[PDB]
């Protein structure tokens, strides 16, 4: 079959996977905003920024996650207008564990990059460069 | 930063965008079960197999589908055990139009593919091939 095609059937089965195996229910957006707030404060604007994400879609998340006490938001004392979210000590043993699970898939793609000659894998870096910018929009 | 880092990336950004932009609330599974049963009836282990997730996962789908009055299902008249189903009027043109909007990407894919050579290509396709076993598993 076509290469299209298998990209087609590469981005079914991430999304397939992530339905299917894996009382919260965090979607992948709150989760990745619990990853980027255990290592430092952000307002929502940074947040949307480092996802690429819509400002509204990271106030949505941070609303159900402050309503799961999750994030507790604190002003800045220089300028009102700033919001930034931390971590409530609930939330600190979930954002762990989705970083470690993070950490171990990055070994399989390690052992998967490791197939390929380092010629191959500039090649390798040119598809997944464009891919995901492509994927970004 | 690393290919490893890169991939994961690529992964975060396909969730994040399939959580973000695109009165049914269907998920990418039930989705699926519709674009494959919209060219042929099957069965609930076709379905399983063709999309590579459990039984279990496939008959949850199909249980909230038939409740949202997508599928309809009816029994083989040679075999009783097997159940096959089928998309209701309903569920056509939502069916459709994910299904069109796949024909899209396809294109999107296509040119980006068209930037690498052939010689490029046959590393690009060895590449997608591992990932998607792997992604599998
Ligand atoms: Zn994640
Ligand atoms: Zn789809």
């Amino acid at each position: 079959g076509t290469l299209e095609k298998k990209l087609d059937n590469l981005v079914n089965t991430i999304l397939l996977k992530a339905e299917n195996q894996h009382d919260v229910k965090l979607t992948n957006t709150q989760e990745h905003i619990l990853m980027l707030l255990s290592q430092q404060r952000l307002t929502n604007t940074d947040l949307a920024k480092a996802l690429n994400i819509s400002q509204a879609a990271v106030t949505k998340a941070i609303k159900s996650l402050v309503k799961q006490d999750m994030l507790a938001g604190t002003k800045d004392t220089v300028d009102a207008r700033v919001t930034y979210f931390e971590l409530t000590e609930l939330a600190k043993p979930i954002a762990s564990e989705h970083t470690h699970h993070h950490d171990e898939t990055l070994n399989v793609y390690n052992r998967l990059l490791q197939k390929f000659s380092a010629k191959e894998l500039e090649i390798v870096d040119k598809f997944v460069t464009v891919f995901a910018e492509e994927l970004e929009g």
